[PDB]
């Protein structure tokens, strides 16, 4: 249903936030074309309170091709509709006169590659009393459970008819008490300068996230996501670090990876969590395991940790 957003409504009534009532602040991220700002907003949910918020919006750069482009985003947002394991959308401000501003959750710990890789040095597989009782240290059950509920939100999104086509952990965003969120930066993120996102033919595609079918044959489905969901676990359990190491990314890669090669297990995976990254990377993508199929399949896991 995500390839005929124009169509979809936007309802003022309900959606619509005046501008005096957003104090924006510094800058979080910025592409060519977009941006993401840090904000107050005052009473965007709960009457009269203040609530630090994220906005997208354009900036110099844009056109007004990527301002029709940010209104269809928002519709999609309201269709998606909520749940806990995605950047929910709170408000947008459209009237004429100011710029278009799509308001979601603030997430104060940023990506989820970036920490990771942060945290990589206070990593211990399990939690041994007594010394370690009183310390937050990042467990093999914290990257369970994120990895169950980047699951859980995208079984979520495959039942609203909607597709991702950028999953990666730099696309995943981690709030208070240990809760991930699913999110797509979009014009926000500078993908000409950014060295996870290869040129090909005319385009800048995130290449060593993407499943044979897509590179070869431009297909986009849920099962292509699922072959993405594969190469973000092999991120969590390798604490941040950048898929195929050492590995050129060129026309012999494609070739190799279309042939049946893959990625070798992360320092910090269990043996199951491994033989769950290859599963999602069969070769056939009606023969990877479904969204539903991984969330009952991770949520065994993360009992039996
Ligand atoms: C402490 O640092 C940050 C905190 C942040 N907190 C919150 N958002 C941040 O950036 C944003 C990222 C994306 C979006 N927009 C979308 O995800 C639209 N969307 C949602 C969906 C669902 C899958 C259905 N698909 N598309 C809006 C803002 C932050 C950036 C930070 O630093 C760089």
């Amino acid at each position: 249903l995500d390839e005929h957003c124009e169509r979809l409504p936007y309802d003022a009534s309900k959606w619509e936030f005046p501008r005096d009532r957003l104090k924006l602040g510094k800058p979080l991220g910025r592409g060519a074309f977009g941006q993401v700002i840090e904000a107050d907003a005052f009473g965007i949910d709960k009457t009269a309170t203040c609530r630090t918020v994220a906005v997208k919006m354009l900036k110099e750069g844009a056109t007004h091709s990527e301002h029709r482009a940010l209104m269809s985003e928002l519709k999609i947002l309201i269709h998606i509709g909520h749940h806990l394991n995605v950047v929910n959308l709170l408000g947008a401000c459209t009237k004429p006169g100011g710029p278009l501003m799509v308001i979601v959750e603030f997430c104060k710990f940023g990506n989820l590659s970036t920490y990771l890789r942060s945290k990589r040095n206070e990593f211990v597989p399990y939690k041994v009393a007594p010394e370690d009782l009183y310390k937050d240290f990042l467990t093999l059950e914290h990257l369970i459970c994120y990895s169950f509920q980047v699951a859980k939100g995208m079984e979520f999104l495959a039942s609203r008819k909607c597709i991702h086509r950028d999953l990666a952990a730099r696309n995943i965003l981690l709030s208070e008490k240990n809760v991930v969120k699913i999110c797509d930066f979009g014009l926000a993120r500078d993908i000409y300068k950014d060295p996870d996102y290869v040129r090909k033919g005319d385009a800048r595609l995130p290449l060593k996230w993407m499943a044979p079918e897509t590179i070869f044959d431009r297909v986009y489905t849920i099962q292509s996501d699922v072959w993405s969901f594969g190469v973000l676990l092999w991120e969590i359990f390798s604490l941040g670090a950048s898929p195929y190491p050492g590995v050129k990314i060129d026309e012999e890669f494609c070739r190799r990876l279309k042939e049946g090669t893959r990625m070798r297990a992360p320092d910090y995976t269990t043996p199951e969590m491994y033989q769950t990254m290859l599963d999602c990377w069969h070769g056939e993508p009606s023969q990877r395991p479904t969204f539903s199929e991984l969330v009952e399949h991770l949520g065994n896991l993360l009992q039996a940790n």
